[PDB]
């Protein structure tokens, strides 16, 4: 009878996660692109239920990945069972996950299987940059995302478009891709501004990471001379992180640069595009989409 | 350069499939075959899934355990670091599941799959926690962290087999068989870890006491009435630590060796060998096909 | 020549400047009321006891890596743990000599028999947080009568062995034991609860300081659907001890399932008990206790 | 509830276990042949110092940080410091009521405060590596007559107070004191001797053990033109011990000062003393003891 | 790209000369100057000369104290590391030292450069091995490990002086003042590093206590016939650790306080405030010089 | 009187490296240098002082720079007295060293200064290389060894050659720079290969550090894939080393690159162009030189 307590253990590590409480963009995402396509109320909750465990999955992941010690303000997964029993959940999870989409989806599965090996292409990226000091440039920088982040946009909407025209598809394709660079821009942006960021996940937690982030990315490649900045870099991946002062010695220099008003400005022109996508959705279509246009105006500042 | 970032995500996987495998995986399938007879491109096909499996199980399970060594040279996350190679490890099991679907459908797998991280988690479980297992949970672990690969393999050549018939007589015979295949290679692989020197060789000394898994041997002697204070206090000072000094590891062999806990483990290893050989039989006789390629694998 | 022995007792004259005091004196003021052994006597006992205790404190923060000891560093985070662990033998070894010097027979004998017993609990603490083990709430209450209330008896067996003639310490026996024990309980049971309830148990601790140790309070006990908590103990024998945010974590688990509740109720049935033993007590002796019904008012 | 008992003593019954012997009993057997006490008391006095310099020994491998006991793990390394500083003490409580429990009058008070003076020799030895303070040959000395010499007194002392009444108890004093005194300079000169030159001690405790310790033997005393040697000792003492090639640099400053000789030296001159000791209590007590020159026959 | 190799190596250099100094180095060469009258190009490269020596000291310094902060930011040897930061700091010494040679060629210096470092290996030799020097000790350590940098910059001035007169009164009155102005000045820091919060705000809380070095407040109070076995006790632990806690430097600061051992410190630097305004008076009046400058430079 | 007292501390951690035995080369090269030039014996003697005091105050940096734990199978300095006062030491006998040699010599000093300046340039780049992890070409190798190793043979030879012609000057260039590239491709060679720099260093103490030598630079810049290669490396600086598995994993790959022949390619060139030199040397001076080519054969294999 204790089977259930073995599946207890094994999925510990994913109820953890899960149970925080974390989410906003994704269950917002399937909900606004729903308000369009129209799909049953079922049918859009397995997908919403598959989607979750994916991106669950992924954060459980993610967060080892990154050696982040804070998720939400609460401890990490892997600081709570350890990396190797939350990598084992974490495996499992995503191959459950892509089980529970084979029960209610035809195959094509063989486009889900496809965009998910994406996914691990972008991490794959990632991690490479971060683990050997390879600063990349801005549009490897922004083909990595689209694969790590844009494209877990792009499953989510290929499941509810297979329940549901024809001309529609190719400009979601455009909305998703768009989108993914939203967030993760944003993203990375937050991390050194905002101060829920701060409280939600430490410090400026990616320079503990030492992911290379657009306005790093920026200024590298801008000619002048940074002596100091390189070389903190090299310190901070010597110690496996920085100092509070550190942190801030590599603010200032941002803020001297500039270098997060060009991200302000990528992001601004990515709402423009966003905006004409979203407009140019509710035209070919019968109606508008404050949900779509709610969720983009979430992702400014 | 399309081809370059392929090349960085499945770069940890290309390093340890470079290494000598021993080729237990692929000697068992090619033993099943002189049975079921499939064409040697469908039988090519399967043989390269499970070995994808198989290696990014090691992936895992190598950084799971802090292993340093795998075959005597450093392992994967020693080369590549920890979060790439758990990356392309849940990379490559997806892949392979990808390859399974596209000469198949059906079905077991993939769901057998999601029984092997059940084990896992229990194996992980209890060495994170200091929880010691029963014999019978260390039984039932093994059987899904290690016998169903076995079963994996089974499944998929069975059921690329040709209508010369049973498929009905066999399934009974072949669950019996790669279930005791599955206890009796994990209880070698957790024997052969304190007492080979040739694991030794490939693992260092004594691995599994720097690991702090649960053997046979550890178990036994545990759940017996007889005091083992300082034994067990050993173990979780190894556990508190990141592993046991030589001292601390001769310390418990000198221990096991007092107690000849490991001759319980040969008794159990050679009553499954007895076993197997009897399996054997009631399936080489029934299809009128003797196999030494299977009585030979068991060689070990 | 008096460098030396300044050297030996610098360990203990730390802990001892320290204001870590006011049950032990205040037990023995409230006892003696009842027993009313002479001022002379019962000012060695107190000395006597208050090394002991103070012993103990110096071993217990070692043993248990305690950073902090009423708001100042803890002892060997001055000295070292070696200095600390040679100072705080010595000192009850000279305890107990002392306690030789003013009381024969087995009386001895029955303080010797009682101060082993102290370590006895001690053992099976120290045993159950590094191998691992919790422990059932029987476990737990054995393991307290033996490491805490254990010293509420051995002040008592000395100011018992001291008491006037016109007290009866063969009437009153089993009934101080059973005073002794409840108290024991009541304290240490108040004590696991508020290191992870209170600020003096914060200020004068660190936060949540018991969750470092990975001791067993009465909370957390109760509880071991439940797997998270196990897993993050674990994690905090294999890491030196818990950061904020574990600590923080383990607390809104016992929040949600209201463990802070059942420790209140059931130090409340203590208190019950223990008025209904005063009470016997104060009807055998014909002597009220206004002072032991003051200090049972500590909550 | 055995179990309780088994736990408590584990980490005592684990050097219990060990070869760890060959000087405290032939001793007691050597100075019996003169004493005659009876084998049945000369057991049970075997039995408490055993238990004595058995937790004297948990203690000080844990004080010096000491990975190896006897070629195994030393016990801290089994049970962790916790569980074997609290075993440990336990253990000399237990002794001195095993001591108590065939002994009473001031030889319990004799035994006490030679205990005592064990810890304050103890003291002066961690104290000065703690603080990193190069003691005097003197210092160094009465620190050995405390902690080591001490040891020899004690069992002596207990021998004596059960002493045959065909033997003057009294006449015999201090020529007593003055050959446990030699015998525990000489024991523990040696010790600190032995452990930087042989194997035994590089295969018994480590390679040069006292080197991680940053104890001061003999040899090092004498030295302190000898900056290097001073800096390298704190480093060893800001690292957690020395490098196997730190320890061969002290060898090789000791070798070439030739301080290998100058202890070499005082131990020959402290067998010339105790064999004039021994000699003139043999002619004392008009009984000859081949044993105790048979003890004193170890370099 | 010849200028990419040189920019490598004085990067460090660059880090620490791009932070607010306080100048009290500049201002003291301005000060004597009001005396000296040396030509404003001569006394340029003397400033710049001195400036190198004393920032490449810095350099040293704040790696030999393991001082994580200078001016509220990071050390240099937290952004180049311990290796490059060395490295550069002896070369911008040997550079300085080519810089002096260029326009004065004699004559001390170079000479009182060693002083310097004779000064640092008292003050790091005591701190590593644990020995608490004397007041004496303290002092003279001191008159060579900062008083020195006074004395180089005076002496470069003195010889670059014109034949207005004399070199002959002055000198034993220059010497009794950049004396004690270094006793002063250095007495000052290690007396402000304990009390003062902008100190705080740019080294950390009790800087000195992490280093574990002996200032004349702790060296007072340890020498005392008093028993301070746990003030000892700590600085020894402080010394095995890396440092000390919040709780063990307030520990520190409170037996301080509790003996006001800082108001002997406090006595020294107004006695040699008195010493110091007395020295200025009698240069002031010998060369009918009044030095507002110089009684502005003591106003600390 | 204890004066005495404070100079042995000062100069303790220079009598310790100064002690031990570790010479050979130096010496040599002053030895061979002045069978040609026949300067006094105690011109030459004064030379031989300070450029020791100079060669082993740049060790006791050196080794601390690179975070060796062994010169010659014992402690490194900073290992017996701290890395603060081996630096405070070590620098102040630089300074002691550059006064001795103003002492015996005029200025120009202004040409031994700049000389001296010269090492501490090839250092910053060395340094600069290991810590940022950057590959530099074999061009800028060897001109970094130009810098900090041929610089020092020729500092000797300018001290030599102001106290004794004409063309004869530009032959020694030649040679002493020349004899800089034999020693450090040699050294860098010797710590990967040779039993007696591990029994007189440790095991590969050069993949600890992370310096980039000849047969790294030659397979890192040779097209082919190492992905492998690249990561160990990188896992070397996060961990601050590698395990002896590690440097035999990097050893294997460079034995299967053969990149190690490359550099013994190198080294027989320079042997070559070495003998031509001394030769050209002995014909224009008096008579031959056995020294010099003794010293030259030593550095061989
Ligand atoms: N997308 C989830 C992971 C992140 O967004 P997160 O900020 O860690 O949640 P990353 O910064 O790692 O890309
Ligand atoms: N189960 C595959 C991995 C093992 O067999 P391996 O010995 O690590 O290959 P484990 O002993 O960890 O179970
Ligand atoms: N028993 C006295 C020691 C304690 O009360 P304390 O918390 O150390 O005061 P513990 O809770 O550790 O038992
Ligand atoms: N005194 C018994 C302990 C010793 O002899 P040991 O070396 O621990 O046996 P020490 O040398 O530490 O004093
Ligand atoms: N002496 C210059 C350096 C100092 O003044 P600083 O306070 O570190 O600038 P120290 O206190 O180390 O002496
Ligand atoms: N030249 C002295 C320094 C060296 O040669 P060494 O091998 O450390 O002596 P490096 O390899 O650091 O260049
Ligand atoms: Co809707
Ligand atoms: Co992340
Ligand atoms: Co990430
Ligand atoms: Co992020
Ligand atoms: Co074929
Ligand atoms: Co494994
Ligand atoms: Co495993
Ligand atoms: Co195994
Ligand atoms: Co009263
Ligand atoms: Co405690
Ligand atoms: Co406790
Ligand atoms: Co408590
Ligand atoms: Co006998
Ligand atoms: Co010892
Ligand atoms: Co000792
Ligand atoms: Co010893
Ligand atoms: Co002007
Ligand atoms: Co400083
Ligand atoms: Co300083
Ligand atoms: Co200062
Ligand atoms: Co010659
Ligand atoms: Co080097
Ligand atoms: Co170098
Ligand atoms: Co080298």
């Amino acid at each position: 009878d204790h089977i259930f307590f073995e599946k207890a253990v094994l999925e510990a590590p994913y109820d953890y996660i899960a149970s925080m409480p974390s989410k906003g963009v994704r269950d917002q995402f399937i909900d606004a692109l729903n308000d369009w396509l129209r799909v049953p109320d079922v049918k859009v909750g397995k997908i919403k239920d598959a989607v979750r465990v994916l991106h669950n999955s992924s954060l459980l992941l993610d967060d080892f990945q990154d050696n982040s010690p804070l998720r939400r303000g609460k401890p990490s997964t892997h600081n709570i069972f350890g990396s190797a029993q939350t990598v084992n959940t974490a495996t499992y999870s995503i191959i459950k996950a892509i089980g529970q989409i084979m029960e209610f989806s035809a195959g094509e599965v063989q486009e889900v299987m496809n965009s998910i090996m994406i996914l691990f292409q972008g991490q794959a990226m990632d991690l490479f940059w971060t683990y050997n000091g390879h600063v990349p440039s801005e549009e490897e920088y922004y083909r990595m995302i689209d694969q790590k982040t844009g494209q877990l946009f792009s499953i989510a909407t290929s499941l509810l478009l297979n329940a549901a025209r024809t001309k529609i598809q190719s400009c979601l394709h455009r909305l998703t891709r768009l989108l993914g660079r939203c967030f993760q821009i944003r993203d990375d942006y937050q991390n050194l501004v905002s101060a829920d960021y701060t409280k939600q996940k430490g410090f400026c937690e990616d320079l503990d990471e030492g992911k290379w982030s657009l306005a790093l990315i920026h200024m590298i490649h801008k000619q002048r001379s940074h002596m100091a900045l390189l070389n903190v870099l090299s310190t901070g991946r010597k110690h496996g992180g920085m100092t509070l002062e550190q942190k801030q010695f590599v603010l200032d220099i941002i803020e001297e640069e500039k270098s997060l008003d060009y991200t302000r400005s990528v992001m601004m022109d990515l709402h423009v595009q966003l905006r004409a996508e979203i407009g140019r959705i509710e035209i070919l279509l019968d109606s508008p989409n404050p949900a779509m246009r709610l969720l983009l105006e979430l992702l400014r500042v």
